[PDB]
């Protein structure tokens, strides 16, 4: 079982006890709760939590945007898309 | 009317053809959609979240906003749950 101050979680059954009460969570709520509770004290980005809880490669993410920009660059050599590190992209001309 | 023209680049939105430096370029549908969007919005910076919505479609699939709302749902169902919101970054469970 996974234990925190307030939680007793059974990975096998989707069962959650919170401060003694049995709480009904959806499957995705459970996955998010278990992931955080299994990694106490650690900060996860919103992008990372989407990946870890909803899974990889089921739908487009911000990573997909980056990959598509790189593919455009390879197919159109010299394409004037500028990278703003930590933000996004701008086509110059 | 069908065309968007930028440096070295001709895009026809009706035939979905791209001519770059004199060569026809074979693109996937989403590569084309991204290129056409950027080429139609020269000089403008977009974040990755914005390009996701503008090019892949808004509210079509889970995003970081869905993460935010799920954290709120957990805090409602588990009153007092010790999830810390790191604004603009992510989340942490303290203990």
């Amino acid at each position: 079982k996974v234990m925190t101050k307030d939680l007793e979680i059974d990975r096998a059954t989707r069962e959650v006890i919170f401060k003694g009460d049995l709480i009904t969570l959806t499957r995705t709520e459970f996955d998010l709760l278990l992931f955080l509770a299994s990694n106490l004290g650690r900060v996860f980005t919103r992008d990372e939590l989407l990946d870890h809880v909803w899974g990889y490669n089921h739908f487009p993410t911000t990573r997909t945007v980056d990959t598509h920009v790189l593919q455009l660059r390879q197919k159109l050599p010299g394409l004037e898309i500028e990278t703003l590190r930590g933000v996004g992209y701008k086509m110059k001309a």
